[PDB]
Parts: C-alpha cells; sequence; structure tokens
C-alpha cells in the first residue's frame, strides 16, 4: 500500500498537524520520485477511490521514505496510516463559485452564522479543497470544537479537486445539509496527543492486534485479549479509547464502572451482558471499560455477591469469547492496586503498560489543538506560531488542566468583549474578527491562571556539563568510569573476571552542588535521571507510602537505561537536625534497603549514594555490599574557585576592569553553590544594563566579596578529616 | 462591558444597598446626558413592556454607561442584570387616593393590624412608581423583616404612572392582593454583602450559558457542568446558591446531604435519580448541595457499599447529562481539604471557587444590608452611624455572625420595649412609634454572647502606600529594585542574562512593623499582598499540618502575579531567640524550598520571606531562585525619626506650641514603636479638652523622654551586620 516515494507515496502523521491541512510536508526527493515541484498545489487519488488534493510544502526533520499527511484531510476522503495513495502535478481548473452547509444535527438548527463575508472570504486563499465533500472551515472562538464544518455541495469545476481563489463568489445555503463522510464527533490519534513517541508505541500495541482486516486487524498472530491503560485519570487518557475506535474503523462501546456499579442485581450484570452480547452483531468493535476498578476492586476486602458476579460474569464473558467476531477487550484505571490476580492472565488480559503524563512537548500539540479548537481552526496560509514559546513555559500540568485554563484564557477576552454588545442573536462579523485568542491574546490571558496538580518524580536529562561546576576531576574521572565500564564495556569483565561495585557512597560540604555531579554525569552518560530528594521523601510520607518510594525504582528500572540517585535518604533523620523524636532507625529505611538488593546493575541502572554526612545516617544503612566505594567529596579548591565562577559570570554581564584571579584567592572554607550566589551578589548591586543606570565593572564584583564571603563553613571540613579515620 | 449610553442606557445593580427604594444614581456626567436635575422623576421603559418611574441620585465612582438601580424595580419588572434599558424625562402625575393590599403569599392571609399613618405617611414621602406595582416599605426592628410587601390594585388615577406626594389619601384595607410579584425573601443580588468581584466571576460563568446557550456553548467557550464553594459555610453558600439561582430565573432544587445518608438504599439513590429526574423539564435549572462534604468526604476508611454506591451513583448521574437541556450542580463546603478528589476531575465538578470572609470593609456592606431593613444608615443620633465605625469591634465575623448581632440587637430592643409595655393581642401604632434603635443595642450585643470564640484563621488585606508610612529610603529603593523591576520588565531581563531576583528576605530591628514598608512597595507596584501572621504558624506546626499554610501561599501563586509577604513563617525557630536549637530546616521551609524553585514563568512572582532572626535560615532558603537579595534594615536613621515622629503626632490632637527637631534631637536609637508611644502618651497627659489653641505641649514631649529607653540592643544588631558581610 505505502511505498516510499511516488505516484504512491507513504501515508504518515505529521506532528504539526502542518500550519494548515492543505499544507501537508514533503521531501524533495520525494518530490523528484514523483516527477513535482515542491512549494506546488498536487491533485492526488487515493484507495477507496476518492479524489482529493493538497499543497506540498518544506520537509522538517523529515526521513526521506516517509510523506507526513495530516488525518484529518486523508480521513475527509477516508483513508487510514498504512494506504495507498495515486498522485501527480496535475493543476485543474480552480473553483469558482462553490455552495457550503453546515452540518444540523449537531446543531439541531441553532445560531446561523454571517461567515459568508466574515471568515470564507478572507479564510478562502487559495486552499486545495473537494467538490462533494465536507471541509474544516476555521473561525468561532473556541467550544472545545474542531474548525467549523460546512458541507461541500458543489463548486463550478465539476468532478475535479481544486481549490478556491479569491476570485469566486461563495455560497452559504443556510438550510439542510450533513457530512459527505466521518461525522460531526470525531476525532484522531493527534488531536488527543498528549505524547509522541509513547502515544506511537501505545498504538503498536493496540494497532498490531488492531490495524485492518486486509492486514492483521483478524488473522492469526496469536494476539493479546485484553488491556489496561494507567496513570493519568482524565485529561487525554480516559479519551485515548474513543480516539482508538474513529482510527482503527470500527465500532465504539463505552463501559462504565459507576453506570454498572448504580444498577442493582439482576439489570445490573444483565446491562453489561447485553453489551457484550450486542458486541457480536456489531462486530468488529472495542470493548472498553473505563472504571473496572470499582467493578473488580477486590483484594481481601469484599462485601458482597452482586460485587463477586459482575466481576465472575466479566470472567465468563472473556472467556466466552474466543475473538471469533474479534471484539476486543481495553480498560483504563489511575491505579493497578485495585486489580485482582485472576485480572492478569491469558484469556482475560494480556498486554497493560503505564502510560506517563506530558512533557514539554506533550503540552505542545495539546497547545495545538486549542489554537486549532480556536479560531484558525482549519489554516488558511503558513504562519510562525509563536505558541512555540508556550510549551517550554509551561509545566506541572496534564491536559485537562490546559483545556479548561485556556477556557479560563478565553474568559478573560469574553469578558470584556462579547458582554459588551450582549448577544440577544446574531453577532458582529466585526466584533467577533476584532476579538482575537491568536498568538497576542495568549500572554495577557496566562497572567490569570487556576491550575492545580499533583504528581512525582520522573526521569529527565539535565544540561550539565564539567564547566557548570568544575573542581575534582579526579571524581569526575572515576565518575566516568563507574558507568562507562558497566555501560560500554561489559565485555572487559570477562577478560577480568570481577564483579563491578554495586555502588558507591558520596559525602562531603553540602552546597558544592553534589546534584550538579549527578546531573553531570548523567548528562555526559545520556542516560535518564532520577534523583531521590528529602523532600518527596516527605511529600509522599504525607500519604503514608513507604510502598510509592520503592516503586520509583520500579518505574527506573522499566524506563532504564537511568541513573538512580540517591541523596538524602532516610530523610526523617535529617530533616530533624540534631533533634529527634524517634529512633536513629525506623520502618522506613526498612524498605529502602530492601529495594537496593532488589534493584539490579546489571540493566543501564546506576546506583549512586549521596549524603550530607554519614555519621547522622544510621551505620547499618551504610554497609558495603550495597554501596562497595566510598567516595568523598572535598569542597573546591581556591583554583576551582576561579574556573567555576569564571563559567558562571561569563554567561552573564562582565567588564574588562574585572580581574577574577584576584576574587577567589581572598576566598577559603567557601563553597561551590556560594558561587552562583557570588556571581549575582554583585549584579544587583550593578548590571552591564539595568534600570538602577549602574554599570558592571570591579566595584560590583568587588561588592559581591563585600556582600558574600566565607560563612565560616571550616566546621564540615575538620568532622570529615576525623570522620574518614574512626 | 456594561456600556449602554445616552438618553437609553443599560441597566446594572446598584452597588450599594442603597438608602431608599426609588433610588436609581447616576454620575453627573450621566446626568448630563439626559439633561435632567438631581432626583428627577424619569420614567424608564425596557424590555418585556414594563415600565417605571424613579429619582436620580450620584456616586461619584459611576461610569455613564450603566444605570445604579434598585431591586423593587427589578424585581417588579423581573430584570436580569445586562439588559438594555430605556429612559427619558417625564413630568410628574400624581395620585389623590391611593389603595394597597399587601400580597397573599407574604401575609399567608395572617396579618392584619395598625400603622397607616406609621408605614405610608413616612413613606408617604416622594415615591415614584407605577400604578399596579409591588411596593415595600422597610423599617422598625430586624431579623424577622425584609421590606413590608404591598401589591397596587388601583390607585384613584388610573392607568397611569404616578409619583406619591403629600397630597394624596392613603388607605390600608388589608384584604386580597396580587401575588404575582416574588417575595423578597427570594433573594436579590443585594443580599450578599460586598464580595463585588466574586459575585461577577460566578455570575458570569452560570449567566451566559442560562441566558442563551447558543453561542457560548455553541460558538463560545464551554459549559462547565458544577461548581464548589470554600470557606464559612451555611453564611452566605445557602444564600449565593440561591442568590445565583433567582436572579439567573433559572429554577432551583433543593438538596440535603444529611437527609441522603439518613435514607438508604432505595430512597437514597431515587431522591438523586427523582431531582435530575425532575430537572429535565425545569431545565435549564440551578442544582445545589450546600452538604457536599457530609455526603461524599470519602478518601478511604469510610466503610459501606451503600455510601460507596449513592455517591458512585451521583458520579454516573453527572455524566449521563447531555450539555444541552445543561443544568448546573452547585456545591459548598468548609474546606477543600476534607472533600473527595474523585469529585474533582472532568464528568463533575471541575470548576471550584474560593469564597474568604469579610473585613472591616466586606462588614460595611453585609452590616448595610441589614441596616435598609432599619433606619441606621443616616446618621441623626449621636455616634457616626456610618456603619465603618460599628465594623471596627465586628474584626473577624463573617454575614451569618453579623446577622446573629442585629439579631440580639433586636433583642436588646425588644427587652426595653415590650416588656415595659407588655401587650399581648393588640398591635398600636404608638408602640412602632414608640420603639427607635439606638446605639446602646449594639453596645449591650458587643458586651454580650456574641464575642465567643476566636472561630478560624484570616488573611488581612492591605493599605499602606508611601503616604501612609515613613521609614528608611535605602531599604525602599533597595526593594523597588528587588519587586517593581522583575514585575513591570521581566521580559527583557531574561534576554540580558540579568536576573535581580527571585525573592527576597527582610530582616532588621522589629517592632517598626517592617511589613508596613512592604504594603508600600506592594500597594505602589499593584501586586497583591499576602502576610502570615506569626500565631498562625505557631499553632498549626504544632498539629502537624503544614497544607494550611499552603493554601494562602497557594492562593497567592494562582492569582499571581502577586508579592506574598511571610512574617515569621519559620516561627518555631524565632521563638528561641539567637540560635536554631534543632537544624536550620524544618517541615515548613521544606515546601518553601520547594515552591521557590517550583514557581515558573508563566507568570511574574516574587516570594517575600521575612524573621526577626536571619540566622536561622537553611543555607538553601539564601541560595539562587529562593532568596536572591538579602535586605538588611539598619537602625532609624537621625532624619527618619523626626517623620516618623511628625506622622505619627499629627494624627492626634496637636498645636504649633512646639519645635519638632527639638524632640528629634533627644531621640536616638529610638525606632517607629518608640517615636508612636511618645506621641499618644504626651496628650494623655496633656490638656484633654481645653479652650486653648494648645492641646500637646513641648513640656509634654520633653518630659516624656526622660522616661522611656531605646529599645533596639547592641546584641542583636552584631547578629545581623556578620551575616549581611557573609
Amino acid at each position: 500500500m505505502e511505498s516510499n516515494n511516488g505516484i504512491i507515496l507513504r501515508v504518515a502523521e505529521a506532528n504539526s498537524t502542518d500550519p494548515g491541512m492543505s499544507r501537508v510536508r514533503l521531501d524533495e526527493s520525494s518530490r523528484r520520485l514523483l516527477d513535482a515541484e515542491i512549494g506546488d498545489v498536487v491533485e492526488i487519488e487515493k484507495v477507496r477511490k476518492t479524489v482529493g488534493r493538497v499543497y506540498r510544502a518544506r520537509p522538517e526533520d523529515e526521513n526521506k521514505g516517509i510523506v507526513r499527511i495530516d488525518s484529518v484531510m486523508r480521513n475527509n476522503c477516508g483513508a487510514s496510516i498504512g494506504d495507498k495513495v495515486k498522485v501527480r502535478k496535475v493543476r485543474t481548473e480552480i473553483a469558482k463559485k462553490v455552495t457550503l452547509a453546515p452540518i444540523i444535527r449537531k446543531d439541531q438548527r441553532l445560531k446561523f452564522g454571517e461567515g459568508i463575508e466574515e471568515y470564507v472570504q478572507r479564510a478562502l486563499i487559495r486552499r486545495p479543497m473537494l467538490e462533494q465533500d465536507n471541509i474544516s472551515v476555521p473561525g468561532l472562538t473556541l467550544a472545545g470544537q474542531t474548525g467549523l464544518l460546512f458541507k461541500v455541495v458543489k463548486t463550478l469545476p465539476s468532478k475535479v479537486p481544486v481549490e478556491i481563489g479569491e476570485e469566486t463568489k461563495i455560497e452559504i445555503r443556510e438550510e439542510p445539509a450533513s457530512e459527505v463522510l466521518e461525522e460531526v464527533s470525531r476525532i484522531s490519534y493527534e488531536d488527543i496527543g498528549g505524547l509522541s513517541e509513547q502515544l506511537g508505541k501505545i498504538r503498536e500495541m493496540i494497532e498490531l492486534p488492531l490495524k485492518h482486516p486486509e492486514l492483521f486487524e483478524r488473522l492469526g498472530i496469536t494476539p493479546p485479549k485484553g488491556v489496561i491503560l494507567y496513570g493519568p485519570p482524565g485529561t487525554g487518557k480516559t479519551l485515548i479509547a474513543r480516539a482508538v475506535a474513529n482510527e482503527s474503523g470500527a465500532n465504539f462501546l463505552s463501559i462504565n464502572g459507576p453506570e454498572i456499579m448504580s444498577k442493582y442485581y439482576g439489570q445490573s450484570e444483565q446491562k453489561l451482558r447485553e453489551i457484550f452480547s450486542k458486541a457480536e452483531e456489531t462486530a468488529p468493535s472495542i470493548i472498553f471499560i473505563d472504571e473496572i476498578d470499582s467493578i473488580a476492586p477486590k483484594r481481601e476486602e469484599v462485601q458482597g455477591e452482586v460485587e463477586r458476579r459482575v466481576v465472575a460474569q466479566l470472567l465468563t464473558l472473556m472467556d466466552g469469547m474466543k475473538e471469533r467476531g474479534h471484539v476486543i477487550v481495553i480498560g483504563a484505571t489511575n491505579r493497578i492496586d485495585a486489580i485482582d490476580p485472576a485480572l492478569r492472565r491469558p484469556g482475560r488480559f494480556d498486554r497493560e503498560i503505564e502510560i506517563g503524563v506530558p512533557d514539554r512537548n506533550g503540552r505542545k500539540e495539546i497547545l495545538m489543538i486549542h489554537t486549532r479548537n480556536m479560531p484558525l481552526g482549519m489554516s488558511e496560509e503558513e504562519k510562525n506560531k509563536f505558541l512555540e514559546e508556550m510549551a517550554d513555559y509551561t509545566y506541572g500540568f496534564v491536559g485537562a488542566d490546559l483545556a479548561a485554563l485556556v477556557r479560563e484564557s478565553a474568559m478573560n477576552a469574553l469578558r470584556r468583549y462579547l458582554p459588551e454588545i450582549d448577544l440577544d442573536k446574531p453577532i458582529p462579523t466585526e466584533i467577533l474578527e476584532k476579538m482575537v485568542v491568536t498568538e497576542d491574546d495568549f500572554k495577557n490571558a496566562l497572567k490569570s491562571i487556576e491550575p492545580s496538580s499533583l504528581r512525582e518524580v520522573m526521569v529527565e536529562v539535565p544540561n550539565v556539563h564539567w564547566d557548570d561546576i568544575g573542581g575534582l576531576e579526579d571524581v569526575k574521572r572515576e565518575i566516568k568510569e563507574t558507568v562507562e565500564l558497566p555501560l560500554l564495556k561489559p565485555d572487559v569483565f570477562k577478560r577480568l573476571g570481577i564483579r563491578p561495585s554495586k555502588g558507591f557512597l558520596l559525602y562531603g560540604p553540602p552546597g558544592v552542588g553534589k546534584t550538579l555531579l549527578a546531573k553531570a554525569v548523567a548528562t555526559e552518560s545520556n542516560a535518564n535521571f532520577i534523583s531521590i530528594k528529602g523532600p518527596e521523601v516527605l511529600s509522599k510520607w504525607v500519604g503514608e507510602s513507604e510502598k510509592a518510594i520503592r516503586e520509583i525504582f520500579k518505574k527506573a528500572k522499566q524506563v532504564a537505561p537511568a541513573i538512580v540517585f540517591l541523596d538524602e535518604i532516610d530523610s526523617i533523620a535529617p530533616r530533624r537536625g540534631t533533634t529527634s523524636d524517634s529512633g536513629v532507625t525506623e520502618r522506613i529505611v526498612n524498605q529502602l534497603l530492601t529495594s537496593l538488593d532488589g534493584i539490579e546493575v546489571m540493566n543501564g541502572v546506576v546506583v549512586i549514594g549521596a549524603t550530607n554526612r554519614p555519621d547522622i545516617m544510621d551505620p547499618a544503612l551504610l554497609r558495603a555490599g550495597r554501596f562497595d566505594k566510598l567516595i568523598y567529596i572535598p569542597p573546591p579548591d581556591k583554583e576551582a574557585r576561579l574556573s567555576i565562577l569564571k563559567v558562571h559570570t561569563k554567561n552573564m554581564p562582565l567588564a574588562p576592569d574585572v580581574d577574577l584571579n584576584d576574587i577567589a584567592q581572598r576566598t577559603e572554607g567557601y563553597v561551590g553553590a556560594d558561587l552562583e550566589n557570588l556571581c549575582r551578589e554583585a549584579g544587583m548591586n550593578a548590571y552591564r544594563e539595568n534600570p538602577d543606570a549602574t554599570s558592571v565593572s570591579q566595584k560590583n564584583f568587588l561588592d559581591a566579596l563585600k556582600t558574600i564571603r566565607p560563612s565560616v563553613d571550616e566546621e564540615v571540613i575538620k568532622f570529615y578529616r576525623t570522620l574518614s579515620e574512626t
């Protein structure tokens, strides 16, 4: 079906969804293989034998083999990933008069628009479209909708696809009509996208058993039986099951726990049996239970037979299906803590994986869907998006939080604009145009926010290198050889016949940037970084979870290769400082000791211990066989202060009057974290350009030493000299 | 916006409960538009074809594009705020003989008595009105009283709107009258004390969908499902809810948490299934549960499946709603921490609201609502009856506590008048003439059990500006560099490699109210100010609750850009004075550390820690991204003491009998707390009441100095200087 390039192309998913949906991306070779020219309109013909066209655009990070195409236009004429296309340079006539009408069913005959002059005219320019089709029309500030859907009844060019020019007279019939294809409620994997790699991975999980019949959606393969999704309750996760149906091309069944639990003995299990008994005739279909955890919450706790039956009736109906009708079971829950051992075995459930939360990227698509749900749903032209900078700023939140926050962004404009008009009925094209949620209004609306979120730490890749915190190349040299040899050179262990250290321990003065050292080796090795600190050991201790602390390794082992970093362990002991309300050890560390023995370093895992001081740490926690090497971090010396601060101040204001040698020679008994400070302290006095009107010179960096200088930190040092003897 | 201008205007709720019923207030500019005199009789025509005539009056705070109007006419008309209204000048038609009878519902047909000349003749003065209207006369004593409802069957001149003058004959039959017009007990937005910003914010959410859904749903925003309210319940929660429903015109559906729990299998679910069943017909409507925390507190550690089925039944009913005939479920609780987060996600309440408590200003509106039914509003008596005076002793009260105060005041009034006359059946006019509410009642009430318990914690509201407080210029400008600059110019600071600050620490001599300085810059920069009083941190720290401490800070983070001031958030440590016997870190700072770092660039944010003892700090605090700058207030300057002494002495009796510089010379080392004591002490020892030009004398200032001693001491000064240098 999909061929590299030519009259046939590889249909692939565009990650930006293209600026417009006719803007499809292309590679410079993909055109030469079709004998075409990039930057032009092209006529396409696709399987199912339907007509269509788009506009090819620049490649960005594109592999020559493929062609990244939108799902909407692909789905508008109809298609899926893995189909075949037929395309050529041919440019047919240009639309002259076109007739359009909206879908009246979700409207239920309500609120006709003025878009004849308002939208289509200024949104018109050279948009490749199709005759006898349903075109996505932008506009109409965010409803949570997808653009605006107008049907294409006819365009004056007959039986050929076309793009409309500005020369045209457009007609909005303002009368009945309905989609030529797809539906009014539709969603694609990209419209729902909270993730890129994982979403495509979770796709392959479901997509390999569900593909299409002419390939394996029905064929032996011994596929899995049922699936369960985890992590971010609500948001995009709950919508996944709804997205898998539209793209897979199969019927969709919503099954919720409370609606089953809401119903009672008798009808309850009947309604469940009816749905699964209704799936055979409607097959192919997707069985999805949402709150299943509430249908099978049992661990040892069972308060009734009605629950035993419905889950046991669920057991009967799973095994009762041989996948002859090929109705697949999928599931979701926020926690696996509710699952019964019975539901972990084949014939019932097979492939189940954790789904995480978005990253800078994941929010970007979600933010991209917002500007799409906003006006400019189907974009007329290609425009540089300053929404780019938003995703980098944002953090902490999931999909639902943004959408609700973007609704909190719409109210900010809404509050000011429309109530001034006080709409009884039709709305000014002027007002509705002049109000813009586009790249301008965002930041003004982002000045107000009402999010709330709760999560736990995960993998990260720092930016650290040897320059950020210099000095102590000796430890860094062996830190190189700690990860590198087990990582790159496991075969060197054959010739040696040795078992490398399971881990090493770091201790020394606080404030030296022990975290930077952990991040440094992590950035070098490129392995993922997980730091277990004291505050979070205190945070999850609020809900009384010691298990969660153990899970961090279980979550670290699955995401490996990664570097698991341990600092401020047994956090209950350090947090109280000199005093204590309890003993030197508790039930908490017991869950930590059992963990270290369990976690294996034969994977890309790397065990790194760190502590402010080991003496306060319970000596039994420091026993060898777990941390074999005892490493000591002394405070950076005079030469390090020069290089360290030389790295700090070189990226911020400086002056030639400044001499960096004088400042480092006067300081001793001093740490690295203060070098961050000492660099900026002068700044508050003067910067190169700041409203203070002052400037950088030896004066402010001299005032920095006057503002910050040794705090009498020599104490921690002379403990370490004696601490290494005992 | 509310804008409509010219002889034609738009109706907006009066921003004051107003003394009079016919008061419709318009600014000098607004009055010049229709060209009419203040207090003129103008007949206003509006939607539905319902008319009325009113008096003009004035604020200075209005905008010409609105109309501040009575609730009488709006209720008589049944208007929802936001309607475009047509007003014009018309000459006065006057009644001759007027017939009045109360409505059926209010009285129940149980009411009769005297007072024709007590109510009407006193209300006979200057009331413009429409014939066939419900006119209200308040007065006398409160706590059973909202207005007095008289519906007009006839006015001797017929088919004319007429003003009520002094020459008209009056009649009270006390026989049937039309009940069509609502009882004022059915709420009006005026009945909500204060909370103007919260009123509109909540109202716009529910209103616009409930008004016309077919755009504000379709072409805009999205309709939410329900809203939860927070803060002390039972005071404004039940009132605000019905105050949202009645005015919006949406039917109100009453629920009781304890009734559901009082019920069980069957009726429990039947009721929740019965209400929504009734809601479908009345939909769109308002659904409300004040008791949400009672029915669904579940944190896991409840027991039965009956409570889990009914709360899970509630889960199903939320998602079962179509968001077409959309109805809004409202909820209320004392605190969000108690309720269940499974109700917090989409499918159900995603929308949370935080309602605080009144203040000296907030009680101004609450007391005023009570002051319209009682003649305490204008001052005819020997005290200040502008309610700000009564607001002082009332610090830390809520609408319910004040209702009990004025209710117990009618008791104090009742105790005087009724027992001495001791009527039983009769209702003479003289007992009502004899009754006059006097200040003594509140005094006996304020001395009564009215103060009982200290209830729950509160946050203050700021005032102070450069005008209100003096003090050192060095730190102020230093604070501006730290505060004003990042707030107003964060953009350029990002691209210059110049970060002046993230948040900063205030330390120095105590007792001067350094908070005052933080408020002056905060009010100037127009950034929200927040202060955490030490006692609140002292108690909760022992109760192992650091979450209540997060709430106020989190409240500042979401509303940000804002300036959060922390007065001894470490307060446990400063109580130890010089040192920290335990570590310099405790549970609270751990989250402060996390929070200070967790802040994003989505909003310009500057956090302020403040303490009496800086030496107790966790070294992480002082570092980058947490505390960038360290503020030290050196002892007051000689010239600063002079200004401070002058600001405090001219707020009290003063005469030009002194030399303000001479008193300052004798003052050395004295702080703002000491200088303020000199002023209050002098006048007290000075002449209490005199005809003489001299009130406070130079001899009093001079002699008062010999007794006192300087506050700041040398030991605490040395501990400060070493840190600022290091």
